[PDB]
């Protein structure tokens, strides 16, 4: 096993455990110290203003199993500190008959048991578990734990009658899943249900959704309401909040609703961030975010989606969330977005970026799998003075349109996502910033033009504004992680409305994914404008490439170039001419970003272990 | 619910939880503070000379489940102290995927991991578990834990490859069971295997048996040997030690070998107690003790048996234990005898006495189930100068015979059992002792003659020697727990060789068992004697009646008289005449015995709990 990154890669499958630990590893984002991680969980702003972030964790393994909550905290979403207790960085683990198969996702009641922060989590036990298997009641239940030390440790309620698990009866028969409880307060839902509380006797100030579906009949989000304020044992099932069809699709802009929902949440946003009104704010919009499974041929059969909804009150004192329009939270190799409230009327979302090693060829050599996305402020994105001649504008697929009185302009509303400003400020301030001269891409543009300043390593951000003619057939974008022999190409093609990441040349290592990523981007043309603009921000962090367009479209993916000098970046141009010119301005390179884990050494591997021959006898976990 | 014990019992099923806690409860023996208990486990003499006793425990429940080790210690087998830690009197509990279904029986390696006392125990996980079900590999494994604080707490080895569980592969296919590991040293087996250790490479100084059987083909005791001295991970399967047929019986004196063995152990005894020779002591005998299941119509389908064995070395470097003769450890409502070495060349055995409430009608009102037997010294019982005219003597059923040179007398060898002397000394010393005048039971004997001194409560011992003509048809014995309307009759009938406990009148409460108990007793007639003698000792302790005959035959049973004055005792006589006289001598009453748990108040109930609706979903435990 040679680690010589100045020559072609050898047979890296011969390398020892964690020998490639630092080679591709993100340094500027949330990631476990080592081993397997997946979904964010247990997210809350603590009383001291810091952020507590949990995550699905399997230390010293590179596949899922014994799933536990790993945890850390930060004052700025950007620089993190691990918890360190009797179980290292874990703070909740399988320990009881009701959760021995795994401590799945959960969410926080900020003032719960005895006034302490409280997690409601999916406690799993034995039996077939999955949307494509014949799951039975009891395999997935919902349980409580609380913390008296701000997340350093959690105390589970006792096992038994009137204690854990607190939710165990299936609300409908033949579920595909019953997990990922999302607890939230909602002045809006309280106001809508206030006339019906005699029907259900549920009058608490917390709601919870549970994610799942019904065999042969599509996904379901189930809505519960806390039976009594200040009491956390009894949760009353109201009814299904979101009902979608078996592999139903709202279309090209909206992914596919698959057969089962995972990690669903409910929020209410306005142009500034989180909205806490009862329905009185005419600028606020109700949103559901949710993962779907088995409605996609690739990306692990997983869509991370969102929908704007209009609530209707049913005669049985429940809520129907009718989908108004429906979009995609991230078009790439990410899933399991969680959102949580943050002081200053913010709703912050973060997801998991999986690797692109689906055959598990170099996972042991890495010694880890998975990272988070960046933390994103959610808000209602409003575009004013939109031209009615914007192609496809009135399909209203993943946006709403509202005509002016005179019908000559349109207000566009959609979900906005932007990186939290604390992270952008820390990244810029710690980086070597190069402000680049604006560039017209015309008949003289090479296919690839390196920037006048180059990154020094695999940790940088790029920004640019790409101005196109209304009738362009030109393509432009960014090349990143680039040498002569390895590179990753980020293209926008306004004529097709497609943002692509071409990875045919991303790496000389053949075992990593090399499929083209694709997002749809609608350029809302402005009344009076003779051009249309793409604002593109790209984060490069080890192997992560995380793309943001127009504070709306996000695409996370992975690139694993072998060569030490595959770090370069620049502009891409295709079909640019004297007539079809792409104007590039606001160009900046941030070289270096931030060390997100300053207390951690470069190599936090503790080695890998095998569960031994019993792993196959129990049949629950891969065992490695 | 009336607790008036001066009138007929009402409908006691209306009484609250633990309202009958003190009514029938033993006070002079080992019993859990409250709730469910079954098999003794983890028995060892600690370095300070005290006895550590574990037991299968389910606190705050009256049925089996979440089975754990409860524990206590004693300097004299008689007066006990509970451990008290984070889990109350428990010291091992389900906590890992490999043992979450229960911490079953286990036994002690006195100098184990890092030199500490170490338990090898059956760690159970999910799946069908039972001799009549289709069990699969992994459901029952064998795991290690060690104690750095003399049994106050136990540390399990980690889960995984080269750690727990340490024994998981089934040594043969289609097992009925795979549990109750019994660890022992054996100079005898080491000497027998010393010429074969090149075949198996197993050279350690500890052996272990695992109890089970093969579907359709009878019980098996599997023999393992520690692979290397001082190392406790690797145990090498040698082969089956004991192989019996599907519901095979050696006869009327020997119970039935059923379909599956439980709680089996291996020892070597001589006339004085434990034998540590390599085979050189011609007076020593190899013994196996074992429970069998599904070879009995009653007593919970359970026989506690023992056999004398002759070891043969197989060509594959394993041991066959050939049964020489085969007997019964206790003929009553007891099971799961464990034996362990004690300083002074002793082997001490103790079992579990279950209740006689098999339909669980008053278990909640009790607030507990189960007790131990008394602690018994095992030894080789040798009877010299036995007359060859002793009826049935040469069947050699549960004994061996050796003729004198001249063929006119016989030495009889069998398993001896006697109560440990520490308990007899403490009982006698703390009691009001009444030495009773000898009685000839003749034509003038009433059916029942109360003793000249009477017990004051349900805690007493009786002893007597009953001398019969060689051709008697008379019956005699003891009546205990007796008023005019409730009583329990203990009869011996030499003509049938039957010791019976008649319980038709034991209680006015109809829901308790009232079936007649039966043991076989061989009176070895001595050369020159014109009579034969039964030495009978009876312990009455709450509801326990524990009978010992001739330091050989034991019979544990239960009686639950309601009336406060059902405490009396005396002599029984049937068919005694001027010609057929039963001489009764050495009569003594020990009134009071000892308070075995001086630190405990009379009512140690903590209430009962229900596991709730998930108990039926998991399907592992009753839930109460
Ligand atoms: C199979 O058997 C299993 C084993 O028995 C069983 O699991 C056990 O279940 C029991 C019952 O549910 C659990 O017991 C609960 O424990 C909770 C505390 O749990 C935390 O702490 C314990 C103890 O921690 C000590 O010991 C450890 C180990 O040594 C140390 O590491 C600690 O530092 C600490 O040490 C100090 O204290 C020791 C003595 O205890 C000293 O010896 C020592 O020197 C130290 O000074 C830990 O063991 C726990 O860890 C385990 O669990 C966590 C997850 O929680 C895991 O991550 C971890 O790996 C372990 O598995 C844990 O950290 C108790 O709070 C709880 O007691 C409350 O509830 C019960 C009712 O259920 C009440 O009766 C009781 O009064 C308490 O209620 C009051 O208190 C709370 C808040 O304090 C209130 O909300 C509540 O309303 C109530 O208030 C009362 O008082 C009020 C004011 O005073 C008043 O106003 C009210 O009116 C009211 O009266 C309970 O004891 C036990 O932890 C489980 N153990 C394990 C190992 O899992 C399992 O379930 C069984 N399974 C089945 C299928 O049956
Ligand atoms: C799913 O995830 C689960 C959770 O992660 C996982 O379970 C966990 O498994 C891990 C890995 O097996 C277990 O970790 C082991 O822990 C053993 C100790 O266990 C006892 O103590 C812990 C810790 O106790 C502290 O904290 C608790 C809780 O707060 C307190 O109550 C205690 O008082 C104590 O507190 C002090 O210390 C704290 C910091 O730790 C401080 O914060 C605190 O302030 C205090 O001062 C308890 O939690 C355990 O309780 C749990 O387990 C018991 C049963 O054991 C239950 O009854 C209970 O309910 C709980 O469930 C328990 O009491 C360690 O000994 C062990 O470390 C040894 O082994 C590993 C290898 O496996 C080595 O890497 C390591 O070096 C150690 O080996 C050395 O030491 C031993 C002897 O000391 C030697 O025999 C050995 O050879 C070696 O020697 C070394 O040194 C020699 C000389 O120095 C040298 O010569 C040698 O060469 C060599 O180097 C390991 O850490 C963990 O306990 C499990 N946790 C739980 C909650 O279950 C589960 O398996 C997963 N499941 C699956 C399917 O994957
Ligand atoms: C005395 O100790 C007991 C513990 O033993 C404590 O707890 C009680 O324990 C008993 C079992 O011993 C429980 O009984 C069972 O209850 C089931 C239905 O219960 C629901 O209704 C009652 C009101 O009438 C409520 O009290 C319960 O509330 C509690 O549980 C809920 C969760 O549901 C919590 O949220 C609450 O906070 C409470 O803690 C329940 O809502 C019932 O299904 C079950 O029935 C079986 O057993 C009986 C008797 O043998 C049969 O008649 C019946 O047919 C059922 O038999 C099943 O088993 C057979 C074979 O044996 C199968 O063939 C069938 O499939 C069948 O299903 C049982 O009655 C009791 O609920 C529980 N009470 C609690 C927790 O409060 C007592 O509290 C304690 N007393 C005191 C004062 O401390
Ligand atoms: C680097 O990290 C790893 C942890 O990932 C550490 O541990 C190793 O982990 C791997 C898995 O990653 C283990 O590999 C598996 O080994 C199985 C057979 O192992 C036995 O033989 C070897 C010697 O050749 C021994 O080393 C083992 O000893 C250990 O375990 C025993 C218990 O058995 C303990 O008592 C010891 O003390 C040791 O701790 C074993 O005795 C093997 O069955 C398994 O095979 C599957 O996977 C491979 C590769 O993918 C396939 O080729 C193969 O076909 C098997 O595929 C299964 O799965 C497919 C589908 O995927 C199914 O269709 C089939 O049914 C099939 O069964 C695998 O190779 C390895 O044993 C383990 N080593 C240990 C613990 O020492 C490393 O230690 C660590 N390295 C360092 C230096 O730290
Ligand atoms: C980068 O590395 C490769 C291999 O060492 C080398 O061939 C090439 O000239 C270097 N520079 C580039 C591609 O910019
Ligand atoms: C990282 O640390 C682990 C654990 O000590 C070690 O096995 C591995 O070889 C190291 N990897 C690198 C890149 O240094
Ligand atoms: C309320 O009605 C809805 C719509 O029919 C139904 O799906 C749901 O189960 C009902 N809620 C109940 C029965 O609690
Ligand atoms: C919105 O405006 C467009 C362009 O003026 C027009 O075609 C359409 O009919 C309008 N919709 C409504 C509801 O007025
Ligand atoms: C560098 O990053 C840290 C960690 O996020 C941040 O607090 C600090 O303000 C940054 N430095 C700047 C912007 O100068
Ligand atoms: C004992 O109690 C019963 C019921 O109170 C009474 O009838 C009887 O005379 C008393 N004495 C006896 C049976 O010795
Ligand atoms: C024993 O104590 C328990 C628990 O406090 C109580 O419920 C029960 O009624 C008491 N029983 C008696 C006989 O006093
Ligand atoms: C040794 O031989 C016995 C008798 O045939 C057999 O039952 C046992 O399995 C053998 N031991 C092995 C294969 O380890
Ligand atoms: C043992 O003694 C009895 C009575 O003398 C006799 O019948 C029998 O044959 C003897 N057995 C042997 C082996 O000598
Ligand atoms: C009474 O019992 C205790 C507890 O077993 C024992 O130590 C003591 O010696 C006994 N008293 C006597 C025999 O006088
Ligand atoms: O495969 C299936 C499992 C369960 C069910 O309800 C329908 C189909
Ligand atoms: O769906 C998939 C999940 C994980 C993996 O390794 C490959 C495919
Ligand atoms: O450079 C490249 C070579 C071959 C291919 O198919 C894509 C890119
Ligand atoms: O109108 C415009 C068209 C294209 C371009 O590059 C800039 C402006
Ligand atoms: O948080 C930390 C995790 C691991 C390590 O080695 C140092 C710090
Ligand atoms: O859980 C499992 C682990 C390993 C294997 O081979 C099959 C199932
Ligand atoms: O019932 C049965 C279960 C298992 C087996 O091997 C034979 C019979
Ligand atoms: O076999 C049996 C065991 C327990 C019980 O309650 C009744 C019968
Ligand atoms: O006293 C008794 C009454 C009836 C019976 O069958 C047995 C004893
Ligand atoms: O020989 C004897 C027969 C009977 C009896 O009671 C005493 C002596
Ligand atoms: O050992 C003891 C158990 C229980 C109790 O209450 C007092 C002492
Ligand atoms: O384990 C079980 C508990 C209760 C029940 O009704 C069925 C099974």
């Amino acid at each position: 096993c040679s680690l010589d990154q100045t020559v072609a890669p050898g047979n890296l499958t011969l390398c020892g455990n964690a020998t490639l630990f630092t080679t591709f590893r993100p340094k500027a984002r949330f990631i476990a110290p080592e081993g397997w991680m997946n979904d964010p969980m247990g997210l809350y702003q603590r009383a001291d203003g810091s952020i507590h972030a949990g995550y699905q964790s399997h230390p010293k393994h590179i596949q899922w199993g014994n799933i536990s909550q790993g945890a850390a905290y930060s004052s700025d979403f950007t620089s993190w500190t691990d918890f360190n207790g009797s179980e290292g960085y874990k703070t909740i683990w399988p320990s009881q008959i009701y959760d021995i198969r795994g401590v799945f996702d959960g969410s926080i009641i900020k003032e719960g048991i005895d006034g302490y922060p409280t997690i409601l989590y999916t406690s799993t036990s034995f039996g077939p578990l999955g949307a494509t298997l014949n799951e039975a009641e009891g395999t997935e239940t919902q349980s409580l734990a609380y913390t008296t030390d701000d997340g350093a440790s959690w105390i589970k309620l006792g096992y038994g009658a009137g204690q854990n698990p607190v939710i165990y009866e299936w609300p409908e028969t033949n579920l595909t899943g019953f997990r990922d409880p999302y607890v939230f307060q909602s002045p809006r839902l309280e106001a809508l249900l206030a006339n019906t509380t005699s029907i259900t006797n549920a009058t608490g100030d917390h709601f919870a959704t549970i994610s799942g579906g019904v065999h042969g009949d599509g996904a379901r989000l189930f809505l519960y309401r806390q039976h009594t304020t200040g009491e956390f044992i009894k949760w009353t099932y109201l009814g299904p909040l979101v009902t979608t069809g078996y592999k139903e699709s709202y279309g090209e802009w909206s992914g596919n609703y698959g057969i089962n929902f995972e990690t669903a949440g409910v929020t209410r946003l306005n142009p500034a961030g989180a909205a806490w009104d009862n329905g009185s704010d005419t600028t606020a919009v109700d949103f559901v975010t949710f993962g779907t499974e088995q409605g996609r041929a690739d990306h692990q059969n997983h869509w991370p989606l969102w929908a704007a909804v209009d609530y209707e009150v049913r005669d049985n004192g429940s809520i129907e969330a009718v989908i108004a329009y429906s979009g995609v939270q991230d078009w790439g190799r990410s899933y399991a977005y969680a959102s949580f409230p943050v002081e200053g009327y913010r709703q912050v979302s973060v997801g998991w970026i999986y690797e692109d090693d689906d055959n598990v060829i170099l996972a042991k050599q890495f010694g880890y799998q998975g990272a988070f996305t960046l933390f994103r402020d959610l808000f209602v994105k409003v575009v004013e003075n939109v031209s009615p001649s914007t192609p496809g504008l009135f399909e209203q697929a993943s946006w709403s349109t509202k005509n002016s009185t005179d019908g000559m302009s349109v207000t566009v509303t959609t979900l906005g996502q932007r990186v939290v400003p604390e992270t952008l400020a820390a990244y810029k301030g710690n980086s070597t910033v190069s402000t680049l001269a604006p560039v017209m891409l015309n008949e003289s543009a090479a296919a690839y033009t390196p920037f006048s300043s180059q990154p020094t390593d695999r940790f940088y951000a790029l920004t640019g504004s790409f101005e196109f003619g209304l009738n362009t057939t030109a393509k432009a974008g960014f090349r990143v992680l680039a040498s002569e022999e390895e590179y990753t190409d980020i293209w926008f093609d306004p004529a097709s409305e497609n943002l692509t990441v071409v990875r045919t040349a991303s790496s000389l290592i053949k075992s990593f994914g090399n499929d083209t990523e694709l997002a749809k981007v609608k350029l809302y043309e402005i009344v009076g404008a003779e051009s249309k603009t793409l604002n593109l921000t790209v984060f490069v962090d080890g192997s992560v490439i995380e793309i943001y367009a127009n504070d709306e479209v996000a695409l996370s993916t992975r690139a694993y170039p072998w060569l030490a000098n595959s770090t370069g970046a620049g502009l891409l141009a295709d079909g640019t001419t004297a007539g079809d010119v792409v104007g590039v301005s606001g160009l900046e390179l941030w070289d270096g970003l931030v060390d997100a884990w300053p207390a951690r050494p470069a190599n936090t591997s503790q080695g890998l272990v095998w569960d031994g021959p019993t792993a196959a006898m129990y049949g629950l976990f891969a065992g490695y």
